[PDB]
DNA sequence: CGAAACTGTCTCGA
DNA sequence: GACAGTTTCG
DNA sequence: CGAAACTGTCTCGA
DNA sequence: GACAGTTTCG
């Protein structure tokens, strides 16, 4: 599905104003290397305004609404899904642009990434490099953490 | 100056989320009534992101950059440059496409009201109108306090 | 006096 | 905003 | 095992 | 994010 260009300029000002694009390495038993890449894009927003996450779902086709309480958040990660907004979305942000980025380049290589140790450990390079980019304060899990293996 | 639809459309969904418009009834002994009535348009960030913000004043033209430690402000204040500014911005705005709409009837007011207490009176009231539509928290000065006055 | 800049800060909403 | 830890399903 | 959902929470960055 | 309070200056 292509998506409206100027829907998609207002919200890269508003993913880039209250998104946020994340990539993790969860620990994980039943993953091969003991660890599951998972990739998100989310934008949060006061329960209150919880129709403007809705409206989300609705133009994106994809995705859910998660309550936290005062605060809720649209949710996207499926990742084909994901690879196809983010490709419409990454020439309009600005802040979060090489966020996108690297998350795009991670979705690409996901299948070889699977097989050589080697490359699982490099496409978890990329994942600290979005951290990085991020304002992360209680990451744990790096590609370093991984390396234990 | 006649700004790029593009950009009034990014601009438009950062600031619904990080952006915030604001009226104020300041109590000041120099002015007629009391109070000075003041507007602002301004934009929060990260000081590690002021580069954004900085750019927001070469393109809009006009406003400035304030630091308050971890945390910076792209500031406009000068009516006529907002008026400008928030008229060609205000279509694009979807949670706070009302406040936008209240600040220009205020500012196309300014001249009138600064001759009847009883207009001055009303046009206070439009801001309590805009803060009731903000995430207000900390308010003290209502169109209340000026009419006791 | 009045437009606008300068400075500070509560309470979240990211 | 940006994670963490855990569970469900083909 | 892999994809994706479900649920909670630290520390700010608005 | 959204105010409050202070000071500058034409
Ligand atoms: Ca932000
Ligand atoms: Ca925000
Ligand atoms: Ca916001």
């Amino acid at each position: 599905t292509k998506y409206n260009k100027e829907f998609l300029l207002y919200l890269a000002g508003f993913v880039d104003g209250d998104g946020s694009i994340i990539a993790q390495i969860k620990p994980n038993q039943s993953y091969k290397f003991k660890h599951q890449l998972s990739l998100t894009f989310q934008v949060t927003q006061k329960t209150q305004r919880r129709w403007f996450l809705d409206k989300l779902v609705d133009e994106i086709g994809v995705g859910y609404v998660r309550d936290r309480g005062s605060v809720s958040d649209y949710i996207l990660s499926e990742i084909k899904p994901l690879h196809n907004f983010l490709t419409q979305l990454q020439p309009f942000l600005k802040l979060k642009q090489k966020q996108a980025n690297l998350v795009l380049k991670i979705i690409e290589q996901l299948p070889s990434a699977k097989e050589s140790p080697d490359k699982f450990l490099e496409v978890c390079t990329w994942v600290d490099q979005i951290a990085a980019l991020n304002d992360s304060k209680t990451r744990k899990t790096t590609s370093e953490t991984v390396r234990a293996v």
